């Protein structure tokens, strides 16, 4: 395997193997950085619900530290997330995690 | 089908049906519930992923 797919304890399988990283490392990074930040904000760009799934180890992240944080969803085919940046500049928020395509 | 299992956008596919209810109207119901509650704060216990 190349990319993130789910593999439940549930699957008991054998014979495979992945080339992704790991995602709760890449979460314990972006906790390295946020503190290295002092942050007590964040803010996450998301489309997809399975990004949030690879990354719901930092949604959990709040536990060791109070951080409020945002987690709102770009438009899922068009392409115009200028009313979400104007929802954004509401938001006031300018501490913000990217992932998506 | 029953369960629910995740049908993406890019699943471009023709031919299923599932009688699950939707997750977006079961989480604004209970928006309603909570709005009915008029909570300022919330904690889930919840199960996986999923």
């Amino acid at each position: 395997q190349l990319r993130w797919k789910h593999h439940p304890l549930d699957n008991k399988d054998t014979f495979y193997v992945n080339l992704y990283p790991d995602y709760a490392s890449l979460s314990h990074a972006i906790l390295d950085l946020v503190q290295s930040l002092k942050w007590r904000s964040a803010t996450v760009v998301y489309d997809d619900s399975t990004g949030l799934i690879r990354l719901q180890e930092l949604i959990m992240a709040p536990s060791r530290y109070n951080i409020r944080l945002k987690i709102r969803q770009l438009p899922i085919d068009s392409d115009d997330s200028r009313p979400l940046l104007k929802e954004m500049k509401r938001g006031r928020e300018f501490r913000i995690i990217f992932d998506c395509s």
